[PDB]
């Protein structure tokens, strides 16, 4: 029944919020729909794999909030394998390389690739992290899809193809599905193209020893009986002095304030009294989550390392079920494994198959890309299709279709009377990620502390000290990268000389 | 507790389904979230207006199901006033005209406008009404917004602006918000451009005497206490022998089958056991409804008729709050009124204002367009902003953003175990309209009759005889309309 704050959702965001409030001396309850905490993070444990992240997994430099939270909880990280060569597979052939970006030899194509990434970041700098709708050309950019933007920007098929894979991989959506403004924001608020795509010095640098599900699990341990499992919230009533929150299993909770720590669209599963204001009422029907199946194929040994491949594969082509892989071998060197993502339309397409049929297709793909018959000899397989999850809606995160972010974006984290909004989607730095979940949960909690008169306004948003364990190398460019012309820029130079 | 079929939603679709099953001898229950029936139709009564439709209102030729159902319930129609001239207001000036399409005089603009409408219908002929995802170019057209298609097709700003207004008015959404495939299907499944945009001989020909709300109300009258108001459904359990349906007010209903007669996305408000299949789980997060405020300004007399204007105004440009109006005067000539729609982003923008502030803006606009100071003296005002409705999600209907119809369209009316799907969004003819609501409700009911072995498979979909009261006249084109070149076509001849 009675408490100070009800937190709806026991993912990382809700758990971070609840922990902050609890540490501050408030009486909190977490109402979680599932029989587990963690949400879009889920660490499976069994004898064949020991542990494996089937949801969110990677952390990296500049993600200082998740690193600090996890450290405080007693967790350690380890580095994802990137010792050996990466592979870019294009038009049925594999091209090994080093560094974050697949190399390009053709001079025209090089100019086009260089300009593409540069332009993504150039446009990003126009977009405020905390208010993307305030970009000078917000409306123009929001009214085109990423497909349209790539069609304008990429003068080569090679760049367009790689850029398409980049979009699919980052946001588990097709280029024609998403707003250009929103995607440009999404990349910029992660620190830009280099930071978001990189393993070493980027978002995919590390994993947690024992899995990311431990973050939510250990917070549940600290909170004890305050976390209520299998309590899906169905109804929130703010007409009276205290907020009333009802669950599906017929329980009533009474609170001063509520934090909604669920994906924005999943707010639809709750009936509101009084009704939500118009803008939020419509916003939550306009913000779908992407589509992905995370697949892990296990092997006797990490055989790819012997061929001087680290296990990273960037795989372009409609035929390929998986467009991106990483080595998922344990830091001890055992439970050898390749993690792969089946993205966007392919997640829909290949969901029809059996688990065994997907495993077969993945092994045949990996065998070709790695030029290795050993890839046809898996010892185990695990997968999770996040599209089937009633209480997630998809993965990794919420995307915005054309026109939505400028029209409805401002209400994402606008409080509704005594309801405050957390969830990674409401973050301003690494929104979409575990990092964003922590930022949003702690910010929502502090909004409530401010409303109660416990902290001053300037303490709602708080900076985070850089991790001493995971230092961030700055993102740098070369003179040539900065000043080489685009393809149309070069054509202009040609036309002017011929005058 | 126990019945044969639970119908979720007491709009026209839910009511039509429940009536059909009831008339077949089954025990039905309608569970309705609101304290009223009708859903996206709502007729307000007071002394000042007598009655006014604040939701869906118009019916016309080829909408034979809604006309038949209404007639059976004892309703009659009257004609929307289109005796005098229509107005197209462009670049701050009113241009009166007759016929469905505003005329264009510049020869280049003429070719461009002609080609736009013609191309819309040309593309539509390749889109199956019952399976738009089966169009030969389904993926190409679905991966494009209407904004992109218009940018490609329209060589003049004039055609592009009118095309844009057309999209905004038809589907209460911006051209950049909606899939080209879906929009082309939408127009085609209403019978094409002329049929959808026409008052005389089209969708806006008629209104119901006493209001469209009477359709749902009179079915509720028939069903009596089988309709349960203020029963929002929260939970559907299909794990046992009988389907269990729970409401927010704690009641439990048990049935052999369920009809979901709510907008697809409002399916999100229900917790499912077992969970929905993946495709429907994601589909219902991908399908928003449009944005509109319906506004009716009342006057002492239908003064526009004195200047040989019928009251229809097509008003281009960002500045105008309302882009389209119709005469809403009653058949007797009293309760003189102009109905206007505030569409899409303008509904979002102008919702911030007070009711009185919106009235002033509309009156000043109408004064300019009609060229009459009489527009500045309203006697009454009614409005409804459908964006604020928890149990609608918007109006008029659900739109599909780029990429969604091809990926998820097929699951719209695919049954989920013992749940069948009604609602105008699942119709194949006038989906989005009251007509589509009737089609889908009766089809879903007949799917259940077939599942029970009461009727054969070929009786699930049923043709409708043409209304005797509202017969359809054929849509025609002229030789020149069919064969005049596009702008780039004329350029290739140069
Ligand atoms: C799924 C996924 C996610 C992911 C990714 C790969 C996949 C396959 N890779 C990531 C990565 O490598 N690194 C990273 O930092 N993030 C990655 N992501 C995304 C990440 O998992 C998410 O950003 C993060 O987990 C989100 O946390 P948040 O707390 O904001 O949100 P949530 O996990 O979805 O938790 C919400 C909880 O609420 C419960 N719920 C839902 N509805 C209700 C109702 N009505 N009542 C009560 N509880 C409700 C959910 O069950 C959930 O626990
Ligand atoms: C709003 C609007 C609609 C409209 C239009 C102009 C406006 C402003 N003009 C139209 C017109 O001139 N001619 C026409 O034929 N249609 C026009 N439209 C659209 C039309 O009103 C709709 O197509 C039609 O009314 C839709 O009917 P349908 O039966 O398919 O759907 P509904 O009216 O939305 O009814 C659904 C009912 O379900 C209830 N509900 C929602 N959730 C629940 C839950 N969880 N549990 C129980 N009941 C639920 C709703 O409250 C509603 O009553
Ligand atoms: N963090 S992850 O690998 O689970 C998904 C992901 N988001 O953005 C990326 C950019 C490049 C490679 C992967 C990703
Ligand atoms: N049926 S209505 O008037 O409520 C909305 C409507 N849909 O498509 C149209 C085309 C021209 C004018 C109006 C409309």
């Amino acid at each position: 029944n009675k408490c100070d704050v009800v937190v709806v959702g026991g993912g990382i965001s809700g758990m971070a919020a609840a922990k902050l409030l609890h540490d501050s001396g408030l009486n909190v309850v977490v109402l979680e729909a599932r029989d587990r905490v963690g949400g879009r993070t889920y660490t499976l444990r069994n004898q064949k794999v020991k542990y494996v992240d089937l949801g969110g997994s990677y952390v990296g430099p500049t993600q200082n909030r998740i690193l600090r939270l996890a450290k405080e909880l007693g967790l350690e990280t380890y580095k994802v394998n990137e010792v050996e060569r990466l592979i870019h597979h294009v038009k049925g052939k594999s091209y090994p390389f080093r560094g974050p970006f697949p190399p390009v030899w053709n001079p025209i194509t090089y100019l086009d690739h260089n300009n593409f990434w540069r332009t993504m970041d150039d446009m990003g700098r126009e977009i405020p992290s905390d208010a993307p709708w305030k970009a000078p050309l917000a409306e123009e950019w929001d009214n085109m899809t990423m497909k349209e933007l790539l069609d304008k920007l990429c003068w080569t098929e090679s760049a367009k193809q790689l850029a398409t894979l980049f979009v699919n991989l980052c946001v588990t959506a097709e280029t024609h599905e998403v707003s250009a403004l929103w995607f440009l924001w999404y990349v910029k608020q992660c620190g830009g193209t280099t930071r978001i795509i990189s393993t070493t010095n980027g978002g995919q640098e590390r994993k947690f020893v024992g899995g990311s599900g431990q973050v939510s699990e250990r917070i549940m341990d600290l909170l004890g009986d305050r976390v209520k499992l299998e309590r899906p919230v169905i109804y929130i009533d703010q007409t009276r002095e205290n907020v009333l929150v009802e669950t599906l299993n017929h329980e009533m909770y009474e609170a001063k304030y509520v934090i909604s720590a669920i994906p924005p669209t999943l707010g639809m599963k709750i009936h509101f009294n009084p009704p939500l204001p118009m803008m939020r009422n419509q916003m939550i029907t306009r913000v779908p989550l992407g589509s992905v199946i995370k697949c892990i194929v296990y092997y006797k040994e990490p055989f790819w390392r012997k061929k001087d491949y680290c296990g990273t594969m960037i795989i372009d082509g409609e035929e390929a079920p998986v467009a991106y892989t990483l080595d998922d071998t344990k830091p001890e060197g055992n439970y050898a494994a390749i993690m792969g993502f089946i993205l966007a339309h392919k997640a829909r397409k290949l969901a029809r198959l059996t688990k065994e049929e997907r495993l077969k297709k993945l092994c045949e793909l990996y065998a070709k890309v790695l030029g290795s018959l050993e890839a046809l000899e898996p010892v185990h397989y695990e997968e999770k299709n996040w599209c089937e999850e009633q209480y997630s809606g998809g993965c990794y995160t919420t995307y915005f279709p054309p026109g939505i972010l400028t029209q409805y974006g401002r209400v994402l984290r606008q409080p509704v009377d005594r309801i405050y909004f957390a969830g990674t989607e409401t973050a301003t730095h690494w929104s979409g990620y575990m990092e964003g979940a922590v930022e949003a949960g702690e910010r929502a909690a502090r909004e409530i502390l401010h409303a109660m008169g416990k902290i001053p306004e300037d303490e709602i948003w708080q900076s985070e000290p850089e991790s001493v364990d995971v230092p961030a190398q700055p993102i740098t460019t070369t003179f040539l990268e900065r000043h080489l012309p685009s393809v149309p820029g070069l054509l202009r130079l040609i036309g002017l000389t011929t005058i």
